[PDB]
């Protein structure tokens, strides 16, 4: 109940929300059916429109007008945004030449440069270039300020998940807004785009920027604007708030526009009808900047122009129907569209089986336009699994397509020509970032970056300590003139042991054999040096990774590679090696095919054994440093050490062998040498974080050898490829992956073909940031380079996407 008998007189767009049944006058009351009776009359005035004209100049104040052109309007803070232009011979902000803002130029009483976040829905990255002719205000922000060619949204590339990721710095799986539609089984409650349940606070996790600000004594404007408040009024309201006395005035503000998304759905991302919405957005930016100029704030305020996701061409005729695959179609609930989420229709139905549903959805049709996944098997880069609201069964839909349960859902629910929600690496889903103001750099282009990073920077801009989040604080220091965040490297927690030769061959009873007993102070003194680390400078280019958790491990040196061997998990945490452009690929000699050799530096009790692999009929083994890339016949024996061995399903060995035999050398040829760090990952609870020993669900049969869920590789070289990887004097270049360690290749529909037709495609899908690997392993890489730490943080957040040019 709301007793709408109170009055909005003097309270229009009040910043504090009064508790019902008192009538509200804040910019959210419309959404709650709770505004006072006179809200429209007093607060949403429209008389005379939004612009001054020559004849309105110097007028007698008429409080009925939407905005004002009387002499007192500046001190009242309520002129139309073009007042000084029309009436005082001033120029529009866009017509003024760009001039560097070296320091904030603020009116007295401003404690800090205000931040204004100008967010636009569905603003695809390529609009900056393709619509530049009709967006002069935005183009001036872009060219004069700091801009990225695009900004990567989070998956799914829908509105609420992305705006709330912008606000919190968190992945959707952590903030809880995992789609536009959700069922939470603990609450037994549903979240819907239209409706009231979405307002309940239990949906919204983490700590968004406005709460972070408020708790730290920085006042915030309201972030949410009710749909019926027009854009002009939103701008005028912000400008009025900026005229409040110092003690009442917020330092952070948001504007939101439902365009160009709204039209993009109806007309497609590049429909000719799209020119008008882009023009109108630009005019709104113009009004803000002219309004700030009138208030003398245009060289004081930091402005962020940011989108939530892009827009793709999608029509009704490109819909896959689950009724063309499943017999049991009515026993399931599907969340449909540009992704799919499946669960049982009834929890009382014990005939429901996810395994048979996945199977009936797998590679069933030649050009099938979605791929089914159990959520823990999705690419780790999506970070889309660790939430009870994310259904166990997921469909990744190809760009340009939809999935639906049955045809009736599509024609009884062509209308639309555009949609979004696809994999966040898809070019059409990319969106925009521009930063303009005293705290941003001048005329500066920065590399593309993820929207999870912005919360940290917005906190930096407001002098706030960010709540714990998924950004990597410092990775975006290069956007900022000042207010940078200068992190220290994490402290290493566990120091390695450096074992020498401590065990005789006969102490080992591992059931392993090698044809190696084939026998000189030349190469004998030489091999001792290699085991002591004499080539370590070649194979360990960026220092050894730090171990950020308590564990027991040994550094093992070899001619061709170096490893950090875990005595707890019985295998390396990491293996590091460098392959030059000149390196040659050799095969495994016939006599060495099944050779496995005890490591005399490492006790039998802390070793794997070959008998366990023999007895385990599902599990085979591979090697982290590949025997194919050995530098010499003698060095090759090192690659068969039991300490270089890891458990691998035969299906996965197909993938791994092709990577090691074919792809590493291809990369070294293309990149002028590469340094490779590979290792296992254990993430059985799919939280994107390293498992402890007691979280491991699978071991090699009859043993304490844990089975990795994933294998990673980090591949590093010189950004200036005229320099070899091992002699690089400047910035680095990286690509990484986290491959799921699966006992089948069902993910790859062409896997019956030669690895050359399907393996690289799989690896591209599972591209990763070094940072993702850090989380999954408790390791910290690039500890010893000649590069600044912030530059290394940027490198660690880099994602190689394999998409064409934007
Ligand atoms: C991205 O960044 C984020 C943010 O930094 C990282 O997420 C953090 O990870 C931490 C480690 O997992 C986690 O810490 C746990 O917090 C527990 C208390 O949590 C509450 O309080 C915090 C702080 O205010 C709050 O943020 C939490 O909010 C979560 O849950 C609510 C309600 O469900 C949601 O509204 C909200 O969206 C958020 O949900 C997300 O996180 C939870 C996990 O917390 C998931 O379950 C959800 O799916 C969703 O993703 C909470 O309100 C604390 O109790 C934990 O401590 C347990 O474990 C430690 C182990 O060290 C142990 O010492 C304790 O004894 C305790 O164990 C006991 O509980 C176990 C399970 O009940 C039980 O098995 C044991 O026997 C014991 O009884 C733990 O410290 C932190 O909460 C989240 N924060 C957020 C916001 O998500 C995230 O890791 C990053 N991702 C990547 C890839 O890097
Ligand atoms: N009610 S409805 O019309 O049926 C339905 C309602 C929900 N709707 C719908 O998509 N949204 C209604 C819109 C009003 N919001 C808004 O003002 O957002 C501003 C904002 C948000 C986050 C920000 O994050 C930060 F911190 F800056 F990084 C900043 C600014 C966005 C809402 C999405 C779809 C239509
Ligand atoms: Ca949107
Ligand atoms: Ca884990
Ligand atoms: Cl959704
Ligand atoms: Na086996
Ligand atoms: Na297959
Ligand atoms: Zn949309």
């Amino acid at each position: 109940w709301t007793a709408t008998s109170g009055s909005c007189k003097g309270r229009c767009f009040e910043l504090q929300e009064v508790g019902p049944p008192d009538c509200r006058c804040d910019n959210l009351c419309k959404s709650y059916s709770s505004c006072c009776h006179d809200f429209d009359e007093l607060c949403l005035k429209t008389a005379r429109g939004w612009e001054c004209t020559k004849d309105r100049c110097g007028e007698v104040r008429n409080e009925e007008n939407a905005c004002h052109c009387s002499e007192d309007c500046l001190s009242r803070g309520d002129c139309c945004t073009n007042y000084q232009v029309v009436c005082k011979g001033e120029s529009h902000w866009v017509d003024d030449d760009c001039e560097e803002i070296k320091v904030p130029e603020c009116p007295a009483g401003f404690v800090r440069p205000p931040l204004i976040i100008f967010s636009v829905d569905g603003f695809r990255a390529s609009y900056m270039k393709k619509g530049s002719k009709v967006m002069p205000n935005i183009e001036k922000l872009r060219s004069c300020g700091t801009h990225a060619p695009y900004m990567r949204p989070v998956y799914p590339t829908k509105t609420f998940p992305n705006l709330y990721t912008l606000a919190t710095g968190l992945y959707p799986e952590s903030h809880g807004i995992v789609g536009n539609s959700m069922y939470d089984p603990v609450f037994d409650a549903s979240f819907h785009l239209r409706g009231r349940e979405k307002f309940n606070h239990r949906w919204w996790g983490g700590q968004p920027l406005w709460i972070t600000a408020t708790k730290q004594g920085v006042r915030a404007g309201t972030f949410f604007w009710s749909v019926s408040i027009p854009h002009e009024r939103r701008i005028l309201t912000i400008l009025q708030w900026l005229s409040l006395p110092d003690n009442e005035r917020p330092s952070v503000y948001a504007f939101y526009s439902e365009q160009p998304d709204f039209s993009g759905h109806k007309y497609g991302p590049f429909g000719p009808e799209m020119t008008n919405p882009l023009r109108e957005i630009d005019k709104t930016v113009g009004q803000l900047m002219d309004g700030l100029k009138q208030l003398r704030l245009h060289r004081c305020v930091n402005v962020i122009f940011v989108g939530d996701h892009g827009m793709e061409d999608v029509t009704c005729d490109r819909t896959e129907f689950l009724s063309n695959y499943l017999t049991n179609v009515d026993d399931i609930t599907l969340v449909p569209g540009t992704l799919g989420r499946i669960r049982a229709k009834s929890i009382n139905n014990s005939k429901y089986d996810p395994k048979t549903i996945i199977a009936a959805l797998t590679c069933k049709k030649p050009d099938q336009h979605f791929k089914p996944y159990m959520k823990q098997h999705l690419p780790k880069r999506l970070h889309y699994a660790n939430n009870r609201r994310i259904e166990d069964i997921h469909l990744l839909v190809d760009r340009r397509w939809h999935v639906a349960r049955k045809p009736l859902d599509v024609y009884k629910k062509c209308f639309f020509q555009g949609d979004h929600g696809f994999d966040n690496k898809v070019n059409s889903m990319q969106t925009v970032f521009v930063g303009y103001g005293p705290t941003f750099k001048y005329r500066t282009k920065v590399p593309p970056f993820e929207n999870i990073e912005l919360y940290n920077v917005m906190c930096d801009l407001l002098g706030l300590k960010p709540a714990p989040n998924n950004g990597t604080h410092g990775s975006l220091n290069h956007l900022l003139r000042t207010n940078t965040f200068r992190p220290t490297m994490p402290d290493e927690v566990s120091r390695p042991n450096y074992p020498g030769i401590m065990y005789l061959q006969s102490e080992f009873d591992l059931g392993c054999t090698c044809d190696d007993k084939v026998e000189n102070k030349l190469e004998e003194l030489n091999k001792r040096l290699h085991t002591k680390g004499s080539t370590k400078e070649r194979h360990l280019l960026y220092g050894r990774p730090a171990v950020l958790y308590r564990t027991s491990y040994d550094i093992l040196y070899h001619t061709d590679f170096e490893s950090g061997y875990s005595e707890i998990f019985l295998m390396p945490l990491w293996t590091s090696y460098t392959i030059s452009k000149q390196a040659e690929v050799s095969s495994i000699p016939e006599h060495l095919t099944n050779c496995v050799r005890p490591d005399v530096r490492v006790s039998p009790g802390f070793s794997q054994n070959c008998l366990a692999y023999k007895n385990d009929k599902q599990m085979s083994y591979g090697f982290l440093f590949p025997p194919y890339l050995s530098s010499s016949p003698e060095a090759k024996y090192d690659a068969f050490l039991v300490t270089n061995m890891v458990p691998m399903y035969p299906a996965f060995k197909r993938v791994w062998a092709y990577f090691q035999r074919v792809l590493v050398k291809k990369y070294a040829s293309e990149r002028n040498g590469v340094n490779v760090i590979s290792g296992p990952i254990f993430d059985y609870n799919y939280d994107g974080l390293r498992d402890t020993e007691d979280e491991i669900k699978q071991y090699v049969e009859g043993s304490s050898i844990p089975v990795p869920t994933h294998y990673y590789s980090i591949i590093t070289s010189c950004l200036d490829f005229t320099q070899p990887a091992d002699k690089c004097d400047g910035p680095l270049s990286v690509s990484s992956f986290i491959l799921p360690h699966r006992p089948d290749n069902d993910e790859s529909c062409n896997s019956s073909e030669d690895e050359s037709k399907w393996v690289e495609e799989l690896m591209k899908m599972h591209t990763a940031r070094v940072r993702d690997i850090e989380h999954l392993t408790g390791l910290d890489f690039y500890r010893k380079t000649s590069r600044s730490y912030s530059e290394i943080l940027t490198l660690k957040t880099y994602l190689h996407t394999y998409e064409s040019e934007i």
